[PDB]
């Protein structure tokens, strides 16, 4: 494949983490998400009909998908990778499947994921699509209710304070996450990586069920291992995991976010923050040096592993001045 | 006067910075502010048709004046203050003199001062208004223009990037200072405190005709000293101005805004951030501790000296936590 | 005067009462208004903040001055009454001095009383207004705080559940009442009516300023007993008051809003309702038959009386239809 | 299976009529519906163009699919059905179908039917689906116009005053009735009932192709006679019949509304009224007592029929007072 | 068939352009259009993202499908073919394909082709669709790519200056041509013509695919002969092309737009304009008499071809005077 | 006076007119204004309430105040007089006297006056002021009921189809035109030229009343003959009068627009179109060319006349191209 070739060399890429989290921006009432401002829904288990007044104060009026992706460009990351949807449900693109996105239910009314695809293209970025197949804290049936006696970024790793009842993702696969799958996978051109999380249900079945549609809809699209279930393409190692000189030499719960697993094709990704947050945290001015951004690249891909560094645009659709400044600054250090 | 029996014990009173700048939040594409976040638009000589957009993001939906009035209260805040209009000539209330405004403009679509006003008359707390009668960036005739061999928190004391001819501060204190000063001494019931700012062009007559119209439509509220050329009722030290103890003991340019002046009733306040900026600056986290917030009140207010405490509000009208935090933890200082 | 001719003849007009109150209908979560629906604000101590809420489902697309007038003028009817802002404190027509109102709070966007002096000025009809110049829910120097003692069709005379603090009527009237009065007596051309309410509060002087407010705006405008403290121009009887026999031949408290009292220009004028509710109640079905009207009519009428009949609004804008019905049924008995 | 036995001991459930009917509530300029306010676009004639300007005053602010299902729930019904689409042919739910609904066509912007599934679902309750698949005058080949030598509640059944032309029933079945009742049974989770109406035109096929689909989609789905052709699992009698003693003790035109037909199963069903009309009509006080509907319950209920009552929601959404409360007494008089 | 019966007879229709060029009217930041008003994002090479501004001053509060099908219906014409979607990719329809489009993007919010369906179905035209298959500059895989060795009304034929890097029509195909296709053919009724254009790219097997989609949709539907490759049931001439007698009379290249070309059924038009655009361009006054528009039809017809004559709507939906007149004028000339 | 000299050696100036009427460009409803686009309204009696219409079309996204200065001066204009108000009685401005205004009453929301204010006085032009202080259409006591012996470019002068009773412009002098120009000449900053019009009603003693306003707002404004009753600073001729030779050289109906009247003060000036219509019209395309205008220019300059030449902006907010290539083909053939 013209894809492999092409992820085993690609080096580093840039990761975009964007939703209603972002304007809270690690605080909600007075109280404080962990460093994971993303996480903020299930930190304070805020019931959705609250956190959906978020909607109503979405209009980033500085987002430009051209700049962003020039920016990328200038700093030499091949890829792009974005969240469509992540754990709290709300998607960024315009969905038939569900009317709580970006679209239809912000005054920006527009398809964020529709122009970063159309700005990658343009410029001869290649395009991936993060996706919470697992978790959704909008559904009843989301992900995560199995998976509680183990501690998260949040409280539960499902929304357990709005939907009290039985429940069985069985449902939420079927009318939510592969309808909404699909929908990525027809309507934003070709897609090269596809970016999945923390599998805590899904089954092996699932897992593969979504490994195939991927597969029809986008036949080069590779598949990281957090689909689950051994279910994959390349390896994601875990949230800023940047291994020890022995371990990146050498190289199983499938399951499991931490950690190698085998890769067949030789093919591995960090993803990593330049602060330590995912999501944009007002409070989270922890940002990494230059020098520091170098020197994990550089040590990342001289042991065959991509760099995939996130930023976590601001209320306004910014990528913060203090992260474009590192990433910038990291360029300028590049013999 | 019942006013300056009061004020001479109040000790310890809010201030509050909110306007178009705190969406910005201290940097303009990819580009900062000083510390001083609300000073953005001179800084970076933000063109007004460009500054302007912001309104249109300007829908904070958890602004909240009893909340925020509930905890001035807790805290023991026995007043307080409000910019009404700061240098950017943005104003905070319904102006039928200027469309340039929070009522008028954008999607929240509400009056600032007139809820804030209501909040404090229900739980007992003073009201004071903070409005820039010099400096106006929206103005052609904005003050300023005569101070730029003096160093700012900006580039220029006017706005020199719109408008660069001719230009007679007469106009602009006749046109829109003296009558939004009409306004908000008529509109909000009962002042108690008027605090103006940075007089670095208006005359003496001009200081006077301000000075007799605040008393003529609020006979008890006192006037700070930087309404400039000795026309006031206290003194206003500088920025964050703790003086030492035999300054702070004994107690000269009247357009000055650092050091002590004369104060015929014994009146004075300095007005300090809790971190460094006056406008939420999302890249300033240098809270003070409870410890020196209690400190600072302590050592002012043993010398005759008010403690007026700032909070900048953030793009959804929010406390920030870590404000929220200081205030709380000095207040439980006081056993 | 010629208005004073005119009055003595007029026999017969219209009132309307129409407002935010008449979407809820008589009803507010699940509790009962009195027979008096416009009261449903003080009934049930809806927080202002609550009400306000309905402002957002004011868009009465089947309003049509001209239709309201041209049925007014088919039964006879020589004037029309409509209520500017009635105690809950929300004008009816853009008020500069309150954006508490019809055009600026509303998606309608429309000045009501407006639209009907204009339909009326073509139709031939005069115009008069309805004001609450003592009762202001929205204001927390509003009337009545000091008439509890008094029961009414809802809880308190005034808003005693927003506002539990000190309370001085002299400052709504500065600040509210006077300039909306000259508002509405300024804007909307020539004025035969002047209808004021419910006296609980306002002093001699206050009614004085009033009177001689609406006199200087509206020289031939005629002023109802209700404005209080003996300065008016004709009686208002009671609410739906119908004099026996005697009491209609021969015709004290100034304050009181029953039973006759002097009139030196001999003008008399009973106000009343089709059903029982002065705004529009959904439950209230006992509308008069035409007999009823027609008998009532001719009572008043030949003691000199006027029959101003009033028409509560539904929310959509519409005159009931058995209203209507019962209207020109009257008119149909007139031979 | 388990629907079966659950429906036969059901005994009480709760109907939903709520449509843009709702807000004209039984009259429109002047003129009355019958005793049927949701059939007032065919009694009057209402052109399609003017009916639809109801969409822009449709903004109701009180609707609580909570707190309408709690009652329910606190009356011990056991489910609840709602109107998805009536004879206007307006939709209540996002139609991907059809852009003449609720969400895309209003201001209120919301999926009622969602809603209302969201909260069945956390309290317990079963959910239901009223559609009109005959009837629909928004489409010129909806149901009806082979059926208007029968007298309505209108004038004729179908919208014979927009479309005058050819009509052909079996296109609209293809491109509307058949693709929107694949939405509803296929988007809000599972349905226990599917309740039909008025089988004036379709085919044994077109009811046989109905009863195959809904059963696809929702194996457990019952589904009621007035789909029509015998295609049914339950036997829905007459609008409020309440039959005689030996008639419910025994128990045929299948397209007929009224009387028994067999039931394989055993299961029967009377829908019902607490006033006269399904649709809210503002002139419609003839509300039953607690005690006759306690006493038409526990007749329907000892003949083995179940009871489904009905509320008409009002324009703001609510539950109107007089049903709340004869709902609530007749369930106080159930020891 | 019918419809071939029919077409052979029908003489004369009205073919409608519009869309956002209609707003421009033939000029664009000082500069103009060719008198191809529609072509001006070609001709001046408008980025999308300035084009697509337009949407928000798309208001055409004078549209109105009943009177336009009237005109039509007065001047004996029999069918109307409307612009579904342009070369500039927009869609005057509700796509669910594509949110570019009339009723998505724009505050009209309604279904242009819809409301021409309904209207020529009440009043008995039939109905036609223009679609431009293989040109869409809002695509970056739309057609023409191939074509610019050959001069336009434009530059190009496709979008050069906002896509210039690999392209494949394929990818367009598949994703917005044939599935908007099927939209068309699906959504708005029986379709007794479908109008294709410029077939400068699509291969043998992509004009079939369309024919046989259309046909399956769509049994009795006409298709024109620039589907392309002879894929087609009849013959459009070219734009405004009158033929010679001996032309006429008598009657290959598939892909070409100009001549003659075989048809088996014997079915042929001419497209023309009653100006020289298509779409409105103020400076267009070039408009044909009623004699010249007379005569074109009466020579058209008796060599049995049909005369398509268009009208280009401005930009509030209005068929211009001049058009009007002349046509009126046309109609009045057939004694 | 300095305005004195100023205007004597000016020569050349921009006039704008824009309104509604720009939108319907010389037609409504199928027929035709005169080459008065302007008088629309009259024409074609336009009822207000239809006309009001045109309030939610206006949207104008290509209006530039900068730009259309820049064009002026680039041309030598030294001069800007715009349309604040005209016949029609729309403001184009924010007043707050009449919410009919292009600020209140728009989606646009913008202050026209107050954006080409701003660029004048950026770029160096002078800023002048048409105000139609006679003629009202949207005012029953508007002007010209008493002139409609004399021939309009509409049909009557006055509103005399919606307002058909006793007309008394005393009522709309004081009530609008007095205030209106109080805001014009106030809110603006120096106006140095007052453009009245069609002086067919008001009083000696009312042009003498708004010639003391103006002069006391604006002490150097220069006022043109049209306001009528000899009460002017210079001499408008007529519309587009080029004065022959003879009478140029040597130079009385004081409320008549034609021809020369006594200026003390030796100033003059000819209003006149590039086309043949004040308001844009999309029918005139009778563009004078470079050389007419260059000639009509140093025609009336070399005899003392300025040149005040107008552009009717169309429903975009633009400047139409053939205006704009004529005025800058003009200043080319300046050596
Ligand atoms: C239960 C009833 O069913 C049909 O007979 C409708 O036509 C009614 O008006 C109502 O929805
Ligand atoms: C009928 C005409 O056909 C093609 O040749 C287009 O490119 C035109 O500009 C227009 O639609
Ligand atoms: C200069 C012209 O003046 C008058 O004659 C008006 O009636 C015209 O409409 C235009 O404003």
């Amino acid at each position: 494949s013209d894809t492999v070739e092409w992820f085993k060399q690609a080096k580093y890429g840039m990761m975009i983490h964007w939703g209603l989290y972002s304007l809270l921006g690690g605080e909600y009432q007075g109280k404080s998400s962990s460093n994971y401002a993303e996480w903020v829904q299930s930190k304070l288990q805020i019931p959705n009909k609250e956190y959906e007044r978020l909607t109503q104060a979405f209009n980033p009026i500085y987002f430009d998908a051209d700049a962003i992706i020039d920016l990328a460009k200038r700093c030499g990351m091949q890829y792009l990778v974005v969240t469509t949807k992540h754990h709290d449900g709300f998607a960024m693109y315009r969905s038939l499947v569900d009317p709580y996105n970006v679209y239809d239910a912000t005054p920006f009314h527009r398809d964020v994921i529709g122009e970063l695809s159309l700005a990658c293209r343009k410029a001869g970025l290649r395009f991936g699509l993060y996706y919470s197949q697992d978790l959704d804290w909008h559904e009843p049936d989301g992900g995560g209710y199995l998976s509680n006696d183990i501690e998260t970024a949040g409280t539960t790793w499902d929304n357990s304070w709005d939907f009290t009842g039985e429940k069985n993702y069985d449902r939420a696969f079927k009318h939510k996450i592969m309808p909404q799958i699909e929908e990525i996978m027809s309507n934003y051109g070709e897609i090269s990586v596809a970016w999945f999380d923390v599998p805590m249900t899904l089954s092996d079945e699932q897992s593969q069920t979504i490994y195939d549609t991927v597969k029809r809809l986008q036949p080069d699209c590779l598949i990281n291992s957090r689909l689950g279930n051994g279910r994959y393409d390349y390896v994601s190692l875990g949230d800023n995991e940047i291994p020890e000189d022995s371990d990146a030499s050498d190289k199983v719960d499938y399951n499991s976010i931490e950690g190698f697993k085998p890769s067949k094709l030789g093919l591995y990704e960090t993803a990593g923050t330049i602060n330590d947050s995912w999501g944009f945290a007002y409070h989270d001015q922890n940002w990494k040096s230059p020098q520091t951004i170098h020197d994990y690249k550089a040590h990342l891909n001289k042991y065959g592993i991509n760099y995939l560094l996130n930023v976590g645009l601001d209320g306004l659709g910014r990528v913060p001045m203090a992260a474009e400044q590192a990433l910038l600054g990291a360029r300028a250090l590049e013999a």
